[PDB]
């Protein structure tokens, strides 16, 4: 069951079940599953495109008294477009409604880039490149900060935010809540050590994605690394009577970090379950630690010259 203490006083599921990639008429049969399986946790988006039916799964599982909506911890993210004051509020209800809850567990501001406001998820000029908004962390942040006074949302964080932006918000003037979390991208070729340090000194708490490498990304080339594939992670696996995704897994549950690998395979999502039973060794864990390579699946590599573009700085 276990949880992890925010600095908002509730308990987040160190397991979840990611929903990027996962199409439309698949996603509501994945979540269902998933909650009869037992995970507690979903994470979603507005950019994904399927909060819809990743709500009608949630309801469905509401009304058959599975689990109570106090047991759930469901995420969602602030897309790029909507960081500007008057927009921040209207892009939390719209994602209220397609999930059908009256308030959700963690709202997180996807990327710390704004771009220009409309229907385009990234906006284009004459040109070709994206088109970004004058707004800043700090504007963003206070309109995040009224949420949890207008009962919309329990806590709020970050996602893709470098030490130095987080560090913008901890000495804002007038801060009134702290970032419960940062979403950073997580897995053995990368390794994020020292900005996990520095987040975990600052009680904030850390969730890991793309744990297995995200091998489905539309992105994907033949000679990019596969960590599902690797044979010295394979050799890990094979001592514990353990899959491969099943140490990808766990890896960062000791690191304690909170990570949501995506299935939308009634299958692997019961396996993805089943990491509760078993303990790498620190000697595995310093070894997991060593294929760092400093390699990103998530790059937002149209945003390069963006103003708050977040991965110049090391950490
Ligand atoms: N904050 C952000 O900016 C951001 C960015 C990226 C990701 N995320 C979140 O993190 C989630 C997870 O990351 P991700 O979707 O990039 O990738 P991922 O979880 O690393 O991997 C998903 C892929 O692995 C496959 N898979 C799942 N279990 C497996 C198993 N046991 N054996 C073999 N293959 C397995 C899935 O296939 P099937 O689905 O076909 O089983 C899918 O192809 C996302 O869905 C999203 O919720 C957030
Ligand atoms: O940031 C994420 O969660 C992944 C994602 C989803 C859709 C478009 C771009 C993109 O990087």
């Amino acid at each position: 069951a276990s949880r992890l203490l925010l600095n908002n006083g509730a308990k987040m599921p160190i397991l979840g079940l990611g929903t990027w990639k996962s199409p439309p008429g698949q996603v509501t049969e994945a979540v269902k599953v998933a909650i009869d399986v037992g995970y507690r946790h979903i994470d979603c988006a507005h950019v994904y495109q399927n909060e819809n039916e990743v709500g009608v799964a949630i309801q469905e599982k509401l009304r058959e008294q599975v689990v109570k909506r106090e047991e759930l911890f469901i995420v969602s993210k602030l897309w790029c477009t909507y960081h500007e004051k008057g927009l921040v509020k209207g892009a939390c209800q719209k994602t209220l409604s397609d999930l059908k809850l009256d308030y959700l567990d963690l709202y997180l501001i996807h990327w710390p880039t704004g771009f220009k406001p409309g229907k385009e998820f990234f906006p284009l000029d004459e040109s070709g490149n994206v088109v970004p908004s004058d707004t800043n962390i700090l504007d963003t942040w206070a309109a995040m900060e009224e949420l949890v006074d207008e009962g919309l949302v329990k806590a709020i964080g970050i996602s893709n935010f470098n030490h130095l932006q987080v560090e913008m918000i901890l000495n804002k003037p007038g801060l009134k809540y702290k970032p419960a979390v940062n979403q950073i991208e997580c897995h053995p070729y990368l390794t994020q050590e020292k900005l996990i340090q520095y987040c975990q000194s600052k009680g904030i708490v850390v969730t890991a994605y793309s744990p297995l490498g995200s091998p489905d990304r539309p992105w994907a080339k033949p000679e990019d690394p596969s960590l599902l594939e690797d044979p010295r992670i394979k050799a890990i696996a094979a001592k514990h009577n353990k899959t491969t995704a099943q140490v990808l897994i766990r890896f960062p549950m000791q690191r304690n970090l909170v990570v949501i690998p995506k299935s939308v395979t009634p299958e692997r999502i019961a396996e993805n379950f089943k990491v509760f039973d078993f303990e790498l060794s620190s000697q595995d864990m310093t070894t997991l630690l060593s294929y760092n390579r400093n390699w990103r699946v998530c790059a937002l590599l149209s945003c390069t010259s963006h103003k708050d573009y977040p991965f110049h700085e090391e950490f």
